[PDB]
This record gives C-alpha cells, sequence and structure tokens, in this order.
C-alpha cells in the first residue's frame, strides 16, 4: 500500500547501564543492570504513528551492523515500510550509551553515526514514496542540510510538511520556517530558536508568535503537563490546549508520541480542525507518559478509546 | 576431530566504546565523534590469543540468546575456538563493558556481568570430559567466584594444569584460589588489592609476589606494563625480573589478556620450555598486541611473528 505518513530522520540505539555510582576518570565500575532500547526522534514518530493505524515509511539511515539490523527489525516488527531505511558500511548505527546512577544522574554520550551520512542521493531514490506520501516528518537528529532537502522534496509534490526543530539550534536557516505547513517544537526549543524566556503559556504564545513571523503557516509549541499552545497564520491568537493531569511514570519520548499522532492526524483526518487533532494528540502522548520505556509505552490504536478515531 | 588442550572457563563481554573530545561530567550530555562494538571479556580475550598461536582451545561461557551472544558465538568461531560449551541463556543480556574514552586515552568504564554470571555448576560438570583431556584450564574472575573456584577443582582432580588470573582483584580471596593455583597471574594493581602492600617497583613487586607465593600457589608472575614482568616459583623462589623491548605502544588495552593467553599456549605445547623462556615469548607477543588498537583485533597470529617463538627445547 502507498504509504500517507513518510518520516526522515533518525534511529537510534540506548544502550544504558545502572550503577551505583558515575564513575570517575580512569575508574572502573561494575553496574548492576543493563539494557538496549530503540530511540531516535523519527523512528520513535514513526512507531506512534504506525501504531495508531498509519501506513509510514521510514526514510534513513542505519550500519550495515548488528544494531542496524536489530532496528530494522524492530521497525518491521511495527509495520513500517523500510524500504529506504539504508545501511552503510561508512559508519555504525546512531547511538545513545547512558548510565544513571541510585541518585537519577546521568551521563550520555551521543554518537549520531550513521544518521550523519543520509544525503540528498539517498533522498532522491526515495522520491516516489515522498510524492505520494500525505505527511512528510522531519526532525534535526541527522544532518540539517538532509532534512531541508526533505521538506523541499514535500514541498514541490504539495506534500504536507510537519517539521520538529529537535533539539533546537540557535541559527536555524530561515528556509526551515517558510517550508514548515506545521511548526512543532517544545519550551526550551523555543527559547534557543527566538532567545527568549519561555516560564508560562503566554511567554510561549509571544515564542510561538515570533516563530510564526518568521514563515511558519501553523506553529505548536508542547508545554509538558500544561499541554500545548497553537497559532496559525489565519488565525494568530494564541490557543492554549491544556490536558488533564495524569500520574505520569516516565515522560520520556512524550514529544515524539505527540508528533507521531500529530502526523497521524494530518494524514488520515484532515477535516478535523486544529483544535481537535491536538487534543486527540495531548491524549495519546499522556498515555505514552503511564508506561517506562519511549517507543515500548507509544499505545496502539486497539488499547485506546474509540473516540480518538471518529468524527466529532 | 583434534582434542582442546587449552580450556578456558570464563567471560564474554561485548564492548560499546564511544570516542569524544572530554568526558561527560555529571548531569551532562555530550556528543562524540566515533562508536565501536568490540569483542572483550577476560576469558574470550585470553582464549582467542591462544587459538591464534595455533591452540585448540575450547570456550566454556554463557551469553544472552541475544544480538550480542548470537554475534559472540560468530566471533569465537571465526577464531577457531570451540563453542561446544558456550552456552546462551533467554534470563540475561550478554555482558557488556561500556567505554567512554577522550582524545587523550583517559576513561571511564561501566562493566555490566549479565549472562557472564549465570554460568553455574551444571554447565561445568557437561563439560568433564574436554577439561579432563585439556591440558590448561584458564579462569579469571568475571564469572561468579564460586563457578572459577569450581573450575579449577575440577581441573586439579584431572591433573589439569591450573592458569589462574584474579581480575579484576578483591581484597580477602578465598584462599583455596591461591592453592588451587600452579600459575598464579596478575599485574600490579591487582597484587596491591591481594596483598595490602604498595608496588611501585620490580623491586616492590618480587615482594608482593613472595606473599602471594607464600598463599600456596606453585608460581606467581606479577605484570609490569613496559617492564616485563616478574617470576617467582616454589622451587626458585628467588624474584626473577624479565624486561621487555621499549616498543611504540598505541594502545594497550587487553595486553594482559594476550600475555595470559600466550602463556596458557606455551604451558600447554610447550611444556619442556623454561619459565623465563615462555614468559620471553609471552612478553612479546604481549608487545606485539599493544603497537595495534582494538584489543582482540590486536592479537597476533603466529603466521604474523618470528619463527623464533614456535621452538622447542
Ligand atoms: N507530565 C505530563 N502529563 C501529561 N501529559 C504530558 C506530560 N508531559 C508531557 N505530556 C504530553 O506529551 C507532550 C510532550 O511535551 P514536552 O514535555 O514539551 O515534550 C505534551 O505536549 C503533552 O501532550
Ligand atoms: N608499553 C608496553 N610495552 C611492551 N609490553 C607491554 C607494554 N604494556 C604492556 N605490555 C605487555 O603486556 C603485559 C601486561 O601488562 P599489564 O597490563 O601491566 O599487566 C606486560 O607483562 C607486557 O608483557
Ligand atoms: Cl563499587
Ligand atoms: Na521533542
Ligand atoms: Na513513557
Ligand atoms: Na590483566
Ligand atoms: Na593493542
Amino acid at each position: 500500500e502507498v504509504a500517507a505518513v513518510v518520516v526522515v530522520g533518525s534511529c537510534m540505539t540506548d544502550l544504558v547501564s545502572l550503577t551505583s555510582r558515575l564513575p570517575k576518570t580512569g575508574e572502573t565500575i561494575h553496574g548492576h543492570k543493563f539494557f538496549i532500547g530503540f530511540g531516535g526522534k523519527g523512528a520513535n514518530q514513526c512507531v506512534q504513528a504506525a501504531r495508531l493505524g498509519a501506513m509510514t515509511s521510514m526514510v534513513c539511515k542505519v550500519g550495515k551492523d548488528s544494531f542496524g539490523n536489530d532496528y530494522i527489525e524492530n521497525l518491521k516488527q511495527n509495520d513500517i515500510s523500510t524500504e529506504f531505511t539504508y545501511q552503510t558500511k561508512d559508519a555504525a548505527t546512531g547511538t545513545a550509551s547512558i548510565i544513571v546512577n541510585n541518585e537519577g544522574q546521568n551521563i550520555i554520550v551521543i554518537v549520531a553515526g550513521a544518521n550523519l551520512l543520509l544525503n540528498t542521493e539517498d533522498l532522491r531514490a526515495a522520491a516516489n514514496v515522498i510524492s505520494r506520501a500525505k505527511v512528510m516528518v522531519c526532525q534535526l537528529e541527522i544532518t540539517p542540510a538532509t532534512s531541508l532537502e526533505a521538506l523541499t522534496m514535500a514541498r514541490r509534490s504539495g506534500v504536507k510538511t510537519l517539521f520538529n526543530p529537535a533539539p533546537a539550534i540557535a541559527d536555524l536557516d530561515p528556509q526551515f520556517y517558510t517550508l514548515s505547513d506545521v511548526f512543532c517544537c517544545n519550551e526550551s526549543e523555543a527559547e534557543i530558536l527566538t532567545g527568549l524566556t519561555v516560564g508560562s503559556a503566554a511567554d510561549a504564545g509571544e515564542a510561538a508568535l515570533v516563530l510564526l513571523k518568521r514563515g511558519c503557516q501553523v506553529v505548536i509549541i508542547t508545554l509538558g503537563a500544561e499541554g500545548c499552545v497553537v497559532l496559525s497564520q489565519t488565525e494568530p491568537e494564541p490557543k492554549h490546549i491544556p490536558t488533564e493531569k495524569v500520574k505520569a511514570v516516565d515522560t520520556t519520548g512524550a514529544g515524539d508520541s505527540f508528533v507521531g499522532a500529530l502526523a497521524f492526524y494530518l494524514a488520515y483526518y484532515p477535516n478535523l480542525s486544529l483544535e481537535d487533532m491536538l487534543n486527540r494528540s495531548n491524549f495519546i502522548a499522556a498515555v505514552s507518559v503511564q508506561a517506562a520505556g519511549t517507543q515500548s509505552s507509544y499505545p496502539y490504536k486497539k488499547d485506546l478509546p474509540l473516540t480518538l478515531f471518529l468524527e466529532h
């Protein structure tokens, strides 16, 4: 089947060691638990959309190494097309090595790896899939130039663009904004992007407006527990969409659950209002927040209320 | 076809190595510039070196039923090591060593033993016929102490020479580890932990070695990085220093394991060399490993070494 949602972006393998204390320079320490997790903002977004029922295609680059083979199998296991998941001998699969002590303090070492080698030729080979999609989703864990090209290829075929500038970059190219039909980020990303302080939903509306003035059609800033705030060119007044309090268990990758869900709605429920989409998206993300383990916490359609999948 | 003359009961671990500009401070997320996966664990390293010199080896160990463990078995097989008693378990992940290295080669290392801790007495018992035909058993401390102790007893009772490497070392090690060791081999910092003494010299090491010898080892060897090693025996208790040639070290990681795996090779295949001789050859082989990167990848093959290392008494 033709994929409605195409995600051009990152896969990363989380390599997590639990220890009683963090090591000092020169020290070997014995930890008490290791585990592997599937991450990367692209793949996370793609998985959430897929689990809600989207036909997706993941365009990305991993290693020709075990991590990369295992990533491919995780995508397939989630019913994501891996036709343009490239494997390269030139770098390892992206990694995040995470050490956490008994106090919850951590050290993280990220090696973007093969994700940085995804390039223009790769995306051109994927032109069929990109052109026939309804939504293209991009972030900033691959080369910026590659994301920019993906956005451009989407615009030239009339595909809707959902851009998530995460992690944020202070001097982001002005074209990112003009190429973004929907531009979605969090509070600390907005601060980096605009130079402002965002300690309130009001402060966020002001940062959102700056971003909107740079040429995004729609700007959405996520606000953790506080839900999100939205503006558009047609409706420039910031509208706050709260989300009902829940007992958060692990909020890791909540933003990716949100974005993936938004991608799902944009592609499959185009006639919902934007306000409506963002409620459903907030809800789905809030579900992810109540279980551990990032992708493993992303709900499937069958475990969610049927109301999220009807009109009204 | 061929009987394994060297049996190694011990650890496999997957090395997960991130190169960075600086080591991360508490709470910090940093970006590194390179990631490598490697095959480690003191047992497997020892075994690989012996195998590459020509020994028929058998690796007794436990890894996960996971990708790391399937990859580890393929590494062993690729090095011509028997994996008949390399067990795989659903109950834990393959052991890991998560390593961050900065531009200066300083590091932080987090080891998670994982499946290596589940190697148990039933697993060893199945290996009894192999142990009984071996010439040398090699153990370390990266599996359960009790499992290593049982491997050493199973070796003794079959008349198989025991080569014990108490690494990582621990204060107040069971007295039986010494009495069950025909050859007991460790480095300077291990010797300090084991004896409570300070070893900042080859002379200091001889004194630590003597303590260790008094606890009942037949032969004690302490490795001394660039200084080579020092040896004592019950029959010859005077410490003998064996130096080794200044070479330009590129990466000394796993050099000790190269040294031990070579020694294991000699004990098994050249039993009539003098001990002094064995330790020159071993020093040399370990010194070659130090001139290339990547632990097992730096361990030389017999065909790439001077033919003089393979001649008899
Ligand atoms: N503590 C929380 N309680 C309920 N929902 C949350 C919480 N944190 C995040 N979310 C949801 O997931 C998204 C992730 O937002 P952020 O925390 O800005 O990455 C939010 O916009 C909410 O929809
Ligand atoms: N810089 C070096 N030059 C030559 N040989 C070395 C060097 N570092 C380690 N080795 C060899 O590997 C053994 C193990 O060293 P150590 O890690 O100190 O136990 C030594 O006994 C030497 O045979
Ligand atoms: Cl400790
Ligand atoms: Na985010
Ligand atoms: Na979660
Ligand atoms: Na050692
Ligand atoms: Na080396």
